[PDB]
This record gives structure tokens, sequence and C-alpha cells, in this order.
């Protein structure tokens, strides 16, 4: 089922999610949570969503992106539960970004994250992995996790003046499009 | 006549803009600005507006609010027209204030401005001011210069996560420190 996803403003947004448990994840509560955030995210037409977006203050995060692989200038990431997540940027350089958030409704941001992590995080199958993740989804990984430290993009953003309305920005800044 | 309000986002917004002369305070095209940038503000239930919000980078700034709905708890700001602006801090002391932007539609976010400023300016009229200014005037007052100078509040705000949707906002209680 699709679920209200809170918007900035919303204290839910800025409190610590807590880890999950091994002993929850084949619980029917925790695979209902996960379909319930799969189906909004996808009703939003996210690439990814956090626990606490919907109110839930727990470390799941579950992204995925449907039919981009093919699609050129715009980057896929398969679809996929991330649980205790722990991020560690590998590199000082960054790749810009105007971000955007089901949180935050109508806007966008410019954002430079590391475009090159670590992270460590458990899937719904108890399986525990330790990659090296870049480009966009290392983009994506790191917004989603940061929901999970209370951490919104607006807190990211590189600066106040490259932040505004998708329809202003839209319609302020053609191209060929 | 009431004009579009340009959004955050629209580069206009964060340009310079510039002084009005004392002969240009006579002109018909000034008072149709003046007359139409008050529509504009009682229109949209503002207690202020600045003229680069309506797209006019001139030092013109409109001030006003009669028992105002967007902000509730605040003391009525008797209407005056506020040109040439140049506010210079009387204090380090500041007054938290839930400030919204008719520019930055449906969000608040938390801003600290000194509660005691000198501003210098000049009405309709030719008349020359120099006043200390305090309260709520001044956070006006400031949140207006700032639109001058190509500054929205949210370039203010005191932290990110003091800021977020009104419909929010109302319903949930930020802990402020
Ligand atoms: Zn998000
Ligand atoms: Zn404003």
């Amino acid at each position: 089922s699709v679920r209200k996803i809170l918007r900035m403003g919303d204290p839910i947004l800025r409190k610590i999610s807590e880890p999950v448990t091994e002993d929850e994840i084949q619980t029917k509560e925790f695979k209902k949570l996960i379909r319930d955030m799969f189906d909004t995210m996808r009703h939003a037409e996210g690439v990814g969503l956090a626990a606490p977006q919907i109110g839930i203050l727990k470390q799941i995060v579950v992204v995925g992106s449907e039919d981009n692989e093919r699609y050129p200038g715009t980057p896929d990431v398969p679809e996929r539960i991330i649980l205790n997540p722990v991020i560690t940027p590998l590199t000082k350089d960054t790749s810009g970004f105007w971000e955007g958030c089901l949180s935050v409704p109508g806007m966008r941001g410019y954002v430079e994250r590391p475009n090159q992590i670590r992270m460590q995080w458990m899937d719904e199958k108890g399986n525990q992995f330790d990659e090296t993740i870049d480009g966009y989804k290392a983009i994506v990984y790191q917004h989603e996790c940061d929901h999970l430290q209370g951490i919104l993009y607006v807190d990211r953003l590189k600066d106040t003046k490259l932040f505004g309305f998708n329809e202003t920005l839209d319609s302020s800044h053609n191209v060929l499009d």
C-alpha cells in the first residue's frame, strides 16, 4: 500500500533511525513495510525512499529506477533493499547534481557529494555487503542514508542560490528540451 | 493591478536593485508600480513586497499588514513606502522568527535577525528618514531590504532543520534550542 510521505518541516524527518534487527527481517510487519515502501516510492516516481520518509524511524532504504538501463542520459539504479547502511566517502572529488526529495516536493537544489563511497549494509535476506559505490548510485545512496540520520539534501545545498521550485527553475534555465 | 510574484529559483530575485531618484518618485510610472506593488502584496496577504519580487530591480519596498493571516501572531504594520533603504544593525541581539516569503510560497524558516537596526530611507514624498527600528518591523524591514540585495530568507536560515512546508509546520512542533 502507498503510505503518506512526510514533508520537510515534520520533526520525524530530522530524527535518527534505529538499526534493523535480523530477527525482524522475516516478520510479516517488515515484509509489509518493504512492500509499502516500494509501492510508495513507485507511486511517487522516486528512485529511493527511506523509512523515516513514511514515518518509520528504522534504517531501511529501498531504491530502484525502472527501465533506465537502456535509456540514454538517465542513470539506472537496480531495485534493492538497503538496511543499516553505513557510508564512508572514499574521495574528496564530487559530482554536482540537482537533487530533489519526495519530502521536499516541487523543489530541487544543487548538491555536491563525494562521487565514490564505501557502503556497508544488509539486504532483506540478511546478506552483508561492503562495496565501493560510485556515480549516480553513490549520490542516491548518500541521499537516502542521510534520511536515516535525519538529514535532508537542503542541509547540504552547495549554495542557497542554487535552489528553487522546479517549474521556476525550468522556465528560467531553458535548453533544447 | 496584481502582478506575478517571482518564486525562488528566478535569477532576478538574486540580482541587485538600483536606487530610485527623487524625480523618479514623481513619475506616473513609479506611482503605477507602487499601486501595483500594494495590490500584489495585499492580494497575496503579505506584510511586505520588494520590487524585484515582481521583476523590477529598483530599491522599492512597500510594507503594511492588517490582521495578517499569513503571520497570525504578529502586530499590524502600517502601510508605507520605503525607498533606497539602508540598514545598519545596532545590536548583536536577535529575535528568532519563523519567516515566510511571497517568493517562497508554502514554506517557513526560522531566521534570527538583529532586533534593533538603524534604517535610512526615503518615502514617495522625497522625505528622508533615519530611524531606529526594532521588534517586528525590524524583521520585516530587514527581510524586505534583503530582497534589494538579491537575498532571500533561506539564505539566512538559522538551521536548515528549522525549515519546511507550512502545512506540516503548522501541524507539528520543532523544538528550538
Ligand atoms: Zn529523499
Ligand atoms: Zn520576501
